[PDB]
């Protein structure tokens, strides 16, 4: 379910980001907070999204069971080339980790530009939050129907243009 | 021929960047100085490289003859998907313009990361300048043999990793 923005999401991000870095070690170039919970004052599902950028993606497979040990399902690419995707937890969904190699610039910028653009455009973020709240009031049953797509693609495009300016 | 760094290259870049913007108008999101002449104190061929980022690449074709009017050969992709490449002039080579659409993140970051990394790593820039000077002392006849490739790919990779940190 979508809630009003929770400042605590930042705490949650930073705590888990440290946990992730302990596992990834030198292969981890950067962990970024992404997705709606990374945009102050944006209404969102309380699921923290992590963008983890690594030197070598195949090396992350060696760590599958370390991630399982801290509660992740290790999903592999899960449909996106070059990604390693992690989700937890088994009781309720709380953390989504999107791991990419440093040379996957399209995916890395898709996430960072989208975030940066919403942070700089509160009116657009408000439009997005309002839409999400409206959707939840229409599909409480279906997360499939819930999962905004045309709006997100439009904004991602505006965001990537803005990224270079 | 490779010369020691010329601070005037910055002047040359800014003057022509304005000229390019006059032609490209609203389609131009950003003009960046790239390549060796954009790295202060790096020895280089005195050819200014421009990275032009646009909303719509196909729209640039409408401007081919405007670019010719200011002295460019309009080269199209010239072997790179999504690029529009311009070179001038007819008497001596002075300006190379590399135009890409905003969503060509791989090419845009290849250039910007490479530049930023050399700017932050003077020892690496010195290695690169020394190599270029050495090469010129070996192939004064052949620009083909001159045109460093393994070194550049290595540095581009280091640079893109650093870009995210």
């Amino acid at each position: 379910i979508v809630t009003e923005y929770q400042p605590a999401w930042v705490e949650q991000f930073e705590e888990e980001a440290q946990a992730l870095k302990q596992i990834l070690k030198e292969n981890c170039l950067k962990v970024e907070h992404i997705g709606s919970t990374s945009v102050p004052n944006l209404a969102a599902k309380p699921i923290i999204d992590f963008l983890v950028i690594v030197e070598e993606i195949e090396k992350v497979d060696l760590l599958q069971w370390e991630f399982e040990r801290i509660g992740y399902e290790y999903m592999g690419e899960f449909g996106l080339s070059g990604r390693r995707y992690l989700r937890k937890g088994p009781i309720k969904r709380t953390h989504h980790v999107h791991i990419y190699q440093f040379d996957n610039t399209q995916e890395i910028l898709r996430h960072l530009a989208f975030r940066n653009y919403l942070r700089e455009n509160p009116a657009i973020a408000t439009t997005y939050g309002t839409l999400k709240k409206q959707l939840a009031q229409a599909h409480p049953d279906s997360i499939d129907k819930y999962m905004k797509d045309a709006f997100i693609k439009k904004i991602e495009k505006e965001a990537l243009k803005k990224y270079w300016e």
